[PDB]
């Protein structure tokens, strides 16, 4: 398989591993880790276009979006390549990360090698939020951790 | 053109940030920027293989190697293609970077995207040191500082 992997940080207490497996070419990806200093219930989640970290998070630019598509969830036609949807966080602050995901590649034009995984304060609205920033953003507001994502042994 | 960049961090703090350029696919990448925090004189300076920072900069595992050659200097044939040779740090602790390098590239299979940059505590002998080592690691000792090398806008 291809192999990725994430070391998640920011300016405050959110941090985590996130990895990244690819057993065949055009295959799913799966993608699975552990994120502590969350508040309890959903974050966003998404790939952001650049692997630059130069000022913080906010150096990644906009969500990857190299079909530019609207912003929508995971499971929605309509989405961003980066659009990975929600992290839910339980009682201590931790989200158990288990997502497979078809539309990221980790080779080719989908790929996410070099870009940053970012995890937002807020959750995201997949498009449904019924303000202009829902099909941008989906309101996920400030980005709490993030990390580019490097190829994996 | 086409752009890369990375932040370098480890204790000291040793930190920086170099910034990769490559015009175009079949010329030369410019590698540039500051590293602070060094002692005077050269360190090494090589990409290695896994853009993996999980227990810091060991996880990045061996100099980037595709080719299975040996250990060198940047303007020798024989080399790891992430073999950049050594940057000087004045007597302030600052390396100004400024490479040109026609071996890395920024697309690819000498592809760097996703790989990680170190900066090194001791001088790279590039090969040319009589042990063994000198022809694997260049004798450049522990890892001061490194980030995954990412896509800039
Ligand atoms: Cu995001
Ligand atoms: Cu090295
Ligand atoms: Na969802
Ligand atoms: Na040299
Ligand atoms: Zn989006
Ligand atoms: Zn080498």
């Amino acid at each position: 398989a291809t192999k990725a992997v994430c070391v998640l940080k920011g300016d405050g207490p959110v941090q985590g591993i996130i990895n990244f497996e690819q057993k065949e070419s055009n295959g799913p990806v799966k993608v699975w880790g552990s994120i502590k200093g969350l508040t309890e219930g959903l974050h966003g989640f998404h790939v952001h276009e650049f692997g630059d970290n130069t000022a913080g998070c906010t150096s990644a630019g906009p969500h990857f979006n190299p079909l530019s598509r609207k912003h929508g969830g995971p499971k929605d036609e309509e989405r961003h390549v980066g659009d990975l949807g929600n992290v839910t966080a339980d009682k201590d602050g931790v989200a158990d990360v288990s997502i497979e995901d078809s539309v990221i590649s980790l080779s080719g034009d989908h790929c996410i090698i070099g870009r940053t995984l970012v995890v937002h304060e807020k959750a995201d609205d997949l498009g449904k939020g019924g303000n202009e920033e829902s099909t941008k953003t989906g309101n996920a507001g400030s980005r709490l951790a993030c990390g580019v994502i490097g190829i994996a042994q």
